[PDB]
């Protein structure tokens, strides 16, 4: 039997492993035990389908007696499929749910294709330097669940219950908790009362009660998923003073910070990926294949012309045709009347004039017939073959193909893929050509094109993770999201395509805890059995994010990369060509420096000044101060101009400070119209800032980076508008005045939707009330290009985007309200612009700035030999000394130091920390007596063990010693803030409790990976403190500018502004724009800012609702583009200042290893001093790291003969100093030359490294 299994056996088992992935998705999940036919021949197919992977697991058992992970998985699915099987016939826990092991087969359409199987690999051995970053977010996650616990634990179980019974929440159909009269947070106030006992906002899952619930609520948090929601429940539940501490510091803790923790690790580990493929040479591949194409048209051109010139009459037929494209005038014709065509194509539009659908159906024609007219004429001209041979001409030629095809059709339906004319649009990226950047964005196509393969791989392994968890979640909640609400969910599992929609928006990110909650609820509810399902949502949302990264990040990094390349080869090439082309045919106090700083100082006061206003109250007492004080400081800049003005005559930051002095000047007087020339002016003094600039270096410099790297962007910014413009041409194409509704969903056209009709209040067909018919349009709609390109913005940043595909899904006809589930395969459209402008265009962006600050910098051309090891290892010879140890003397102090500083004492108190935070972690809701007592005392115990280990560390390391070691000084201050804890719970706050979780940071901070990564990134943060200033200055501005405008718009509680969310407080504007950076809401906030909205009554006829603006799209978009550019730049910032640890290559040697030997050289040194002994090399090279320095080989041997054999120092027997004896150690280890070669050394150091001061006088030998 041995035979038959290497013949297409294997490719019948491959077979029949895509027919039982057919069978799965065929498959429809019914509610409550229902089927049909399909479902009933299904089982059959599955009874065969199990059959066959039988006598195939048997063929092979038998064959070779299991061992590879990919046949244990082939023997597991089949033992549980038969296990399945004969049970489900027996009984014909729950039966049907053991099916669900049917969805690991489509894993094995990867392990019959090798070419799946390495990409695979490559994907999977990613995660192994992710691991510390898991286990930090994971502790981050404990302890921000700890002070959930410790601080909201069972707040939030009351609601307004009306004073008349407590029949159900009697407030909104949305009740949010509230407190007493005796309390802090929200009051019921009018009719109703808050009264104890309610489940929860979400029906009792989010909330701290529970140490499980309040871990789930933090990495929901974490996700960045509705954490306003949760810090507004607890608003309303506990006050308005300092939960943002928590959740802000949790949201830039958990996923900021760690986000960029991930990024420079990806971006570290695919450029060492990078430069060791480089090392085979797969860039030279691409390199020829380029210039093999560069000479192909220029010889055939060269053939074709050549046989026109001749010895049938061709003479007076081919030089005009050849002599036109290459005229300069053809081209920019042709780019005129693409002009034209984009013109006429974006110019349809819902409810057009009669005029304009007859003149943009006439010049489809004749732009049709001219474009096919020159395509013909340059297909000959050319030769046939050679025309086809270019890329750009292929692309013209399918779009004349698709063009002529769909332009005959004018009798059958949907038109809509009629407009390919938009892909002409794609023609004139050749306005590139005559500009620069034509190099670098036809060079990405060309890389594009070449890893085509590989992006494939790549993009259908995704889809194979999909296609997995959409059968899992279709078996799982397939037909169970059916209850008893009034609303039916659209998120559901019920068939195939949803699930997958389903699947694909909680990878987006997208209210995916909303389809969490709504898989708990379809278990039971928040009960121990029925809760363990959002694991599933968990490791669908964390696997899903982590191949998306994998995947887009590492096709963007690598094709840029090739094509930065490409680039400066040719560059090189180019220059010398022309080069040796050449070479042949030619042969007052203003400029003090403290008074500078009292005025940036002024400036940093002023700024301070408006942020301090009252937005809504036009005349307070507060104002009165600050409106006067704003005089004196306009004062202090008049007089600095004027003192300056007479030195000179001007730059461009002098001309902003006029700028800024004048206008205050001005509007100090106006008069007049004091309506709208003032509230300009007035929001005009947002650019007392920006005068920090010019007068603070360093943010000069950065702000010069910042627009170094948009002048370099520019090109990716423009091709993604580009294809932004033609995605929303193609949706307005596609659902033009289709997206309409009526409330009365029994009515489909806007004369029927008119008057009255009957609603039900949750249903109930006993309270009915009439409601107002009304003919409404979505939020965000495809009626004309400009109202098509927000939408699709929108939907790029994840923002109510399902809610949009699902309007679109309805659509069907014009004028005509919606159909259920209509047009399920319109799904594609939002899914291909998700995919190629979210995911791919953003990657690319972010990939192009990483490479782009990768070749800055590090291309300072260091050719000073001394590659990028030694240079590290020489500076730290130079810079390093040994250590101490303080030894115990008293020979009393030595027992307890000898007690305290042993290994068994340390992982003692580890195991005690550990115990105290599991203490600490079962505080649940509504705990017994004995429960709290026994919690109490057992607090006790552990601040009194922890006071005796102090005690015993001021003994053993004095109190000098003690106060020495930073964990110390912070371990001090933990304990004696729970020494007097207890003091104050006998007789409150709760800041004192908080002391015992930081203790826990002591585990963390001990393995060498997570120590050194968060160290390192902490440095570089600290190093460049003006990156997060431009942030700072940018959220400072936008809500100077957000409190002018919109700070006076009413706070009701049914819309976006709020007593949570609104502009009227500068936190409170803050707070709003770091929420619209996170995108929670931001669009609802700007349809909630636009103009008509009655507002502030303590703010004073005609004006019912004159307040609002229409600055708010350009405000809120203009906002997040800022905030997403430079929060990117900042990341990249910081891990290109990290770099060096990024790519570390640990197996060679490195500074690690230097800290070891130093910390084992450390002990035998009374003093720093540099005196040694001569019988401590015997121990220092056995002790040493055989990577380092020698392995587990005899002491007296040839490594004491080579220690011995090069030329010491000249010093006595044990007087050789340390970094002597260090610098031996790295130039034996690496780097090794002959006898002789000191001085070359000696006048190396100093000259490139750093300045030695004179200190190597004993060195120099
Ligand atoms: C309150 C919070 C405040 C905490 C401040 C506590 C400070 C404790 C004292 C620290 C002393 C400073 C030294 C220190 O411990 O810093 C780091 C780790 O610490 C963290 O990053 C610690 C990271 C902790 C972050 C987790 C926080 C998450 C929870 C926050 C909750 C906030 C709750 C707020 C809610 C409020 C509710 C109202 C270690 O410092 P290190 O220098 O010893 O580590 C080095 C480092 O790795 C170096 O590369 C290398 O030596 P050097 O090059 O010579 O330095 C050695 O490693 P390699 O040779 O392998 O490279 C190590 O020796
Ligand atoms: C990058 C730079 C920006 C990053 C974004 C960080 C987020 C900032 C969050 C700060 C504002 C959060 C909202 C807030 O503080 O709430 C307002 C609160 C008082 O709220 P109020 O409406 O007066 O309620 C009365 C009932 N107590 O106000 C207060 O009482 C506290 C205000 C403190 C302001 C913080 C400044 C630190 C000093
Ligand atoms: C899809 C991959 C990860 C393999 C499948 C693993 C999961 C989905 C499988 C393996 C173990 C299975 C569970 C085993 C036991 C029980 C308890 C019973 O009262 C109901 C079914 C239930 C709850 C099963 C549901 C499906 C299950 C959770
Ligand atoms: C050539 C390309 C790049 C740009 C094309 C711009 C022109 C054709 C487009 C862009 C925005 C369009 C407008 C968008 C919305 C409205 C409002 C309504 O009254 C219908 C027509 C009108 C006024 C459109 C007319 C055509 C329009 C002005
Ligand atoms: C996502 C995959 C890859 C890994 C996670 C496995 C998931 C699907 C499994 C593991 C544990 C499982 C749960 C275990 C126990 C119960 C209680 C039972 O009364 C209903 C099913 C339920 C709630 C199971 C649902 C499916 C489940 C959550
Ligand atoms: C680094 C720089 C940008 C920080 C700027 C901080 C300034 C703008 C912040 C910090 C503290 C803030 C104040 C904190 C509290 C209140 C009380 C509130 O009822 C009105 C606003 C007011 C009076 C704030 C005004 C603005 C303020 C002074
Ligand atoms: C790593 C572990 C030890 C951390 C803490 C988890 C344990 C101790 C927590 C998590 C889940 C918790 C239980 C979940 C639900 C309830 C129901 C409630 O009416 C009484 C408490 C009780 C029974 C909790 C007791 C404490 C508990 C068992
Ligand atoms: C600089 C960041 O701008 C964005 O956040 C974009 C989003 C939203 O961010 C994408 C989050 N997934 N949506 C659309 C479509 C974009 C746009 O209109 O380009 C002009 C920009 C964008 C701009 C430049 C480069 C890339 C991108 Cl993605
Ligand atoms: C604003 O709040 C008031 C207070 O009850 C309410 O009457 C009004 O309807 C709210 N505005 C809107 C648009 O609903
Ligand atoms: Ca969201």
């Amino acid at each position: 039997i041995s035979i038959v299994e290497w013949k297409p056996f294997e490719i019948i088992i491959l077979l029949t492993i895509f027919a039982n992935c057919v069978a799965l998705a065929i498959y429809i999940p019914f509610p409550e035990d229902d089927s049909n036919a399909t479902n009933s021949n299904l089982e059959r197919v599955e009874y065969l389908f199990l059959i066959i992977f039988t006598v195939e697991a048997f063929l092979k058992v038998i064959a070779y007696g299991l061992r590879n992970g990919w046949n244990l998985l082939d023997f597991i699915i089949v033992v549980v499929g038969l296990f399945s099987a004969i049970l489900e016939q027996a009984t014909k826990f729950d039966v049907k749910a053991l099916r669900a092991f049917r969805v690991l087969r489509p894993l094995r359409l990867v392990s019959g294709v090798p070419s799946l199987q390495v990409v695979l690999n490559s994907i999977i051995k990613a995660m192994v330097p992710l691991l510390h970053i898991a286990l930090l977010v994971l502790f981050v996650i404990i302890i921000y669940a700890i002070i959930g616990l410790e601080l909201f634990m069972g707040k939030m179980h009351k609601t307004c219950y009306n004073q008349e019974g407590i029949a159900d929440v009697p407030a909104e159909d949305d009740p949010s908790p509230c407190a007493l009269e005796t309390g802090h947070g929200r009051q019921c106030q009018n009719g109703t009362v808050c009264k104890p006992g309610w489940d929860g906002p979400k029906h009792g899952i989010t909330n701290f009660d529970n140490f499980a619930f309040a871990m789930l609520t933090v990495f929901q948090c974490i996700t960045m998923e509705g954490w306003t929601d949760v810090l507004y429940w607890v608003n309303d539940a506990v006050g308005r003073d300092w939960p943002w501490i928590y959740f802000v510091t949790l949201i830039i803790i958990g996923s900021f910070f760690v986000l960029n923790l991930v990024l420079g690790v990806l971006s570290g580990e695919f450029s060492k990926e990078r430069e060791k493929a480089k090392a085979r040479g797969d860039f030279q591949k691409l390199r020829e294949k380029q210039q093999l194409e560069e000479d192909l048209k220029g010889y055939l051109d060269w053939i074709t012309q050549a046989e026109d010139i001749d010895p049938r009459w061709n003479r007076f037929c081919r030089r005009k045709c050849r002599a036109a494209v290459k005229s300069n005038v053809f081209y920019w014709l042709v780019i005129f009347l693409v002009f034209l065509n984009t013109l006429t194509i974006a110019s349809e539009h819902y409810n057009q004039p009669n005029w304009l659908t007859e003149v943009q159906d006439t010049a489809n024609k004749a732009l049709l017939a001219l474009f096919t007219a020159e395509m013909l004429l340059k297909m000959y001209s050319l030769g046939l073959q050679a025309y086809f041979v270019s890329l750009f001409n292929r692309f013209d030629c399918f779009v004349v193909c698709g063009g002529i095809l769909e332009t005959i059709l004018v009798e059958t339906k949907i038109m809509s893929p009629l407009g390919i004319s938009v892909l002409r649009c794609v023609r004139l990226l050749r306005i590139f050509k005559i500009t620069r950047y034509w190099n670098s964005l036809s060079n990405l196509v060309a890389s594009l094109l070449n890893s085509v393969r590989s992006i494939a791989s790549l993009l259908l392994l995704l889809f194979l993770f999909i296609i997995i968890f959409s059968l899992l979640g279709m078996q799982l909640f397939g037909g169970k999201f059916n209850f008893d609400e009034m609303q039916t969910r659209r998120s559901t599992f019920d068939n195939f395509p949803q699930s997958l929609l389903t699947v694909f928006q909680i990878l987006t990110g997208e209210d995916w805890n909303s389809v969490m909650y709504d898989g708990i609820m379809a278990y039971g509810g928040p009960s121990f059995p029925g809760m363990l399902v959002c694991i599933y949502f968990i490791i669908l949302f964390i696997c899903g994010n982590y191949i998306l990264l994998n995947v887009f990040l590492a096709i963007a990094v690598d094709n840029l990369a090739d094509a930065e390349s490409l680039t400066s080869a040719q560059k090189e090439e180019e220059e010398e060509k022309e080069r040796k082309k050449l070479a042949r045919t030619a042969s007052r106090i203003v400029n003090d420096t403290i008074f500078t700083n009292l005025i940036l100082f002024f400036i940093l006061l002023s700024s301070i000044s408006l942020a301090a206003e009252d937005p809504v109250q036009h005349t307070s007492f507060r104002n009165h101060i600050l409106g006067n004080a704003d005089y004196v400081f306009t004062s202090i800049f008049t007089l600095e101009i004027i003192l300056k003005m007479t030195a000179y005559g001007r730059n461009y930051f002098n001309i902003l400070d006029l700028l800024v002095v004048s206008v205050s000047l001005i509007s100090f007087g106006i008069q007049s119209s004091a309506i709208n020339v003032v509230k300009i002016l007035r929001v005009l003094r947002v650019l007392r800032p920006l005068r920090a600039i010019n007068r603070a270096k360093g943010l000069k410099h950065v702000v010069q980076c910042v627009f170094v790297a948009i002048r370099t962007i520019g090109n990716i910014v423009i091709v993604t508008t580009l294809l932004q413009f033609m995605f929303a041409c193609i949706g307005v194409q596609l659902f033009k005045g289709k997206l309409y509704t009526c409330s009365d969903s029994s009515k489909q056209t806007e004369a029927e939707c008119k008057g009255n009709y009957i609603t039900y209040k949750d249903g109930e067909v006993d309270h009915p009330i009439i409601q107002p018919r009304s003919w409404e349009n979505s939020k965000f709609d495809f009626d004309n290009v400009l109202a098509a390109m927000m939408a699709l913005f929108t939907v790029s940043t994840f923002e109510g985007w399902p809610e949009l595909l699902y309007r679109s899904i309805d659509s069907h006809t014009e004028d005509k309200g919606p159909i259920y589930n209509y047009r399920v395969e319109i799904s594609i459209f939002f899914i291909i612009y998700i995919i190629i402008i979210a995911f791919f265009m953003m990657n690319i962006f972010v990939g192009f700035v990483i490479v782009t600050f990768q070749e800055q910098g590090e291309q300072e051309y260091k050719n000073c030999e001394l590659d990028k090891n030694q240079r590290q290892c020489v500076e730290y010879a130079l810079k390093a000394r040994p250590l101490r140890r303080y030894i115990p003397k008293n020979q009393h102090q030595y027992k307890v130091w000898y007690v305290v500083n042993s290994t068994y004492f340390e992982y003692l108190m580890f195991v005690l920390i550990l115990l105290n935070t599991i203490c600490l972690a079962m505080q649940h809701y509504g705990q017994s007596c004995l429960f709290k007592i026994a919690m109490n005392i057992l607090n006790m115990l552990f601040t009194g063990l922890f006071t005796v280990e102090m005690i015993l560390k001021l003994i053993a390391f004095k109190p000098k010693g003690y106060f020495s070691d930073p964990w110390n000084v912070f371990d001090f201050l933990i304990v004696i803030g729970s020494i007097i804890d207890v003091i104050l719970s006998e007789t409150s706050i709760t800041f004192f409790r908080l002391f015992r979780v930081m203790r826990l940071v002591k585990l963390l901070s001990r393995g060498e990976g997570i120590r050194t990564l968060l160290w390192t990134f902490i440095k570089s943060f600290q190093a460049l403190p003006y990156v997060a200033l431009l942030i700072v200055m940018l959220f400072f501005i936008y809500a100077v500018i957000g409190m002018q405008v919109f700070g006076k718009i009413a706070l009701n509680d049914t819309t976006e502004i709020n007593r949570n969310n609104n502009f009227q407080t500068f936190p409170q504007a803050v707070l709003l724009l770091f929420r619209c950076a996170t995108g929670e809401a931001w669009q609802d906030i700007m349809l909630a800012c636009m103009p008509g909205k009655k507002c502030a009554p303590e703010s004073e006829t005609e004006g019912e609702t004159p307040c609002g603006s229409s600055f708010a799209v350009f405000y809120f978009i203009s906002f997040y583009m800022l905030c997403a550019f430079l929060i990117i730049n900042l990341f990249v910032a910081v891990i290109m200042d990290n770099f060096d640890y990024l790519t570390r290559d640990w197996s060679i040697l490195g500074p690690h290893h230097l800290d070891e030997f130093k910390r084992i050289w450390a002990e035998y040194d009374p003093e720093a001093k540099g005196r040694i002994k001569h019988l401590d090399v015997v121990t220092l090279l056995r002790r040493i790291q055989p990577p380092l320095g020698f392995g587990k080989l005899c002491p007296h041997r040839v490594a004491c003969k080579r220690l011995v054999s090069m030329n010491m120092p000249l010093n006595s027997d044990g007087t050789v100093m340390f970094n002597a004896t260090l610098f031996a150690l790295v130039r034996t280890a690496l780097r090794i030359k002959t006898e002789g070669n000191l001085e070359q050394a000696n006048e190396e150091l100093r000259a490139i490294i750093k300045k030695i001061w004179k200190r190597t006088s004993m060195k120099l030998l």
